[PDB]
């Protein structure tokens, strides 16, 4: 016999067409299975349509049963991060949450493709995206500052492409607080050199979202190590990856590279800048 699918929160499971007396899991009663959007060792990510309400959604299931209890406790976390996050028109909103037979479902709103794969089906995007993206993503980062909160893993695969050229930021699996919670290693391409000493704070999603944007403008792999991966620290952008970008898209990226964190512009710093505007 299996336990009842149990809703997850950290705030304080039953819908229309689940049948508890039926076998089948509520992931297979509740939805229609419609493609799978993404695959790897943190489980797969499908796209389906929801029994109760006929909307279109995204799901996301762990790979295996829990093996313990801190690893059940680590897996559910991630769920308490995105509840703090919230409803936020550029933040890929949670609508519900549950385990059944010791895997973990997240169910959020349906976005489109991230800004890495929306990248490898276009070479370089045209800047006036770019802006967009940019101006979007700032949006979340300001919205998870306010919530005290810091993503240590923004990158261009967390990215997702909303409607009419707008990104949501997601996968809050590697959320912090300002103590910290555990997390697991961030992108080292993108990551803010003060991060190496473990020092972290709101400036250190800036600096990611500046290198995820570098990378997007440019359509060239950043350094994961080495001098190359100093040389994107040192508070200047290598000709390497400048070739055709605006000076107006520089100046903001260099104002977002900073190199010690507490001269690095702030999200609502950028936000105000005339080019930012709208
Ligand atoms: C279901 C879910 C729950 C919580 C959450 O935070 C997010 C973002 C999602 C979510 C994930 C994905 C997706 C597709 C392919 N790869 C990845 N990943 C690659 C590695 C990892 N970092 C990210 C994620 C797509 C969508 C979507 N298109 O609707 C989506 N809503």
């Amino acid at each position: 016999h299996q336990l009842q699918p149990r809703r997850v929160s950290f705030r304080g499971l039953q819908s229309p067409g689940y049948d508890p007396s039926r076998p089948e899991s509520f992931f297979q009663q509740s939805f229609q299975r419609l493609s799978r959007l993404g695959h790897g060792s943190y489980g797969e990510v499908f796209k389906v349509r929801s029994k109760e309400d006929g909307r279109l959604y995204a799901v996301k299931r762990s790979m295996s049963p829990f093996r313990g209890p801190k690893d059940r406790a680590r897996k559910l976390a991630e769920v308490g991060s995105h509840e703090k996050v919230g409803q936020h028109p550029c933040c890929v909103r949670l609508e519900q949450a549950w385990e059944e037979g010791g895997i973990l479902y997240l169910q959020t709103e349906l976005c489109g493709p991230s800004l890495q794969q929306h990248c490898e089906a276009w070479a370089s995007l045209p800047e006036a995206q770019v802006w967009g993206y940019l101006r979007d993503t700032l949006l979340a980062l300001a919205h998870l500052h306010s919530q005290g909160l810091v993503h240590l893993d923004v990158k261009p695969a967390n990215i997702f492409l909303g409607p009419r050229g707008r990104c949501k930021l997601g996968d809050f699996g590697l959320l912090v607080e300002l103590g910290a919670g555990e997390v697991q290693e961030g992108d080292p391409r993108y990551m803010a050199p003060e991060l190496l000493q473990g020092s972290y704070g709101t400036a250190a999603d800036v600096f990611s979202l500046g290198l995820t944007i570098l990378e997007v403008a440019c359509n060239m792999e950043l350094p994961h190590g080495g001098e190359g991966w100093q040389q994107l620290r040192q508070g200047y952008l290598p000709p390497e990856f400048t070739a055709g970008l605006s000076s107006e898209l520089r100046s903001v990226l260099v104002m977002m590279l900073e190199p010690d964190p507490k001269l690095r512009a702030t999200a609502e710093a950028l936000l105000a800048l005339p080019v930012l505007r709208q």
